[PDB]
């Protein structure tokens, strides 16, 4: 029997409600550290490179035990860019039950993960959020937090500055545009780095002490946002050690020690170190896609 | 943006000549076998276990720069349900989901043929199917195509099922009480059964015979026993791929001489005077190669 399809229109449709997917996401964090203990089945992803076309396709299949649920997210990358789609088993015979878009699930289950970081990470007294960044994770991220979390000023950098300004005047709440990354995250409490930059934007010179930094962008081992200083001072979270240790190149180059998985700290086997500063180094993990997918699911074949 | 679906039906619609898959499969193998510089990426498989409901998912995915596709193959074992994904790889775009069952049989029938038009020895008259599943069909419909065969002989565990085969069959098929009557004599023996312990012992086979062995698809399952799998010339399609799932070859301690595809491109020799073993794991871009068809037929 052929799967449904359901497009990123329909996709969005089923996942307007942050809140809904906030508590799967946490379960799936807290799962997948436990590891052996947990019910998470997490290959690593396969990259296959097509040269000539100067692209690569990846995937990232999962099961959860827990949810007893079966996906394979497939995702091109091409120098829009990133296209995903994202397919869910019946995991009791095999079938194949839906092909869907990968996109919008990953603009909100990134947004989404940042959000509970946030959470346990900011310090006390935070009222200012600082995004670094305008294109469809800084639309995500900026949607989840302002929703979530109560700011008295939102400031925002990009690389050109009219596409802060679009942004800017595009969206709901007041929005400061700043002249510099420096400007911008100078006295913010949170700041989102969702961004192409692949040497270091942000110095941990400029950041305000207990500040939490949600580091999304530079998901590959030679490309940095982060300073050494930053990375070094800070309490590091991530979501997986091993991705991290592999993928991420602000941890590689600058040597830095991993405290803890955002998975551990939601399970209490790690404290939250909200005090102090925090970077959580989110690359992305199919078991938040399995989550998501799931979810709109379960969704669209109900109501 | 919407991919198209395309159904068993809708596949094997579009996959109906042999003769069209056979030389893009043919060059496939070769381009595989000559390593980086064939263009072939080809990822080892990832596998998936939901113990829960004791089962697995596969995925397969792979890049070919001769024929410029991009494919995955996606299949849960529990019974093989897989379906093939192919994206436009100047873009990234989903173009299909297809069934991937029908191109699974269709694809290890073509290799197989491949494989024994390559290994057979001269004068090779009997052909020898032992299994009556899905698989025995579609090789029966390539072989009795590429080949002309003096006779056909069929064994399966159920008698029965083997009865049903001979008679929805085109052409004359001699269904034989033991796998010992069946490959005596035989010069050509197609291996597809639900065996998990030897049931094809050198010992009956004639010197010269060419098996394609394409069950026993686990590292632990075997068709063959020890004296066939060490007195015969070993081919495979994968050698890294057969060094980790298949049982045979593990279990009995065999030597690879060849991967298929070396003996297409003139690296290495088809010693089809020898007993000769072709053993089929399978490679993601052998379903690639038949799903571009597949698509660039429906396409049109
Ligand atoms: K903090
Ligand atoms: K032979």
């Amino acid at each position: 029997r052929a799967p449904a399809f359901l497009s990123a229109e329909e996709v969005q449709d089923h996942l307007r409600s942050s809140s809904l997917l906030i508590p799967p996401l946490e379960a799936a964090l807290a799962n997948f550290s436990k590891g052996p203990d947990g019910g998470v089945m997490q290959p690593v992803r396969t990259v296959v490179p097509v040269a000539k076309h100067r692209g690569f396709l990846g995937v990232m299949p999962a099961y959860s035990a827990a949810e007893d649920a079966l996906t394979t997210k497939l995702v091109t990358f091409y120098e829009p860019s990133h296209q995903a789609s994202v397919l869910l088993f019946d995991p009791s015979n095999g079938s194949l039950l839906a092909v869907m878009d990968g996109n919008v699930i990953t603009a909100k289950r990134t947004a989404a993960v940042s959000a509970i970081a946030t959470k346990l990470l900011k310090p006390p007294g935070s009222d200012v959020l600082c995004i670094l960044g305008a294109g469809v994770q800084a639309y995500s991220h900026y949607e989840i937090f302002t929703e979530q979390f109560s700011f008295k000023e939102v400031r925002m950098w990009n690389r050109t500055r009219e596409n802060a300004e679009k942004f800017a005047s595009t969206v709901q709440g007041d929005v400061r545009v700043c002249s510099s990354v420096q400007e911008a995250v100078t006295g913010a409490d949170v700041i989102i780095t969702v961004t192409m930059a692949t040497e270091p934007i942000l110095f941990g010179e400029w950041v305000k002490p207990g500040a939490h930094i949600n580091a999304v962008g530079a998901s590959r081992p030679d490309w940095r946002e982060l300073d050494d200083e930053l990375m070094r001072q800070a309490v590091l979270y991530v979501d997986s050690r091993e991705a991290a240790l592999k993928e991420s190149g602000d941890v590689l180059l600058s040597g830095a020690d991993i405290f803890a998985e955002l998975g551990e700290v939601i399970s209490g086997a790690k404290p939250a170190h909200c005090e102090k500063t925090t970077v959580f180094k989110s690359l992305g993990m199919a078991v938040e896609d399995l989550v998501a997918a799931k979810l709109v699911y379960d969704s669209w074949s109900s109501g």
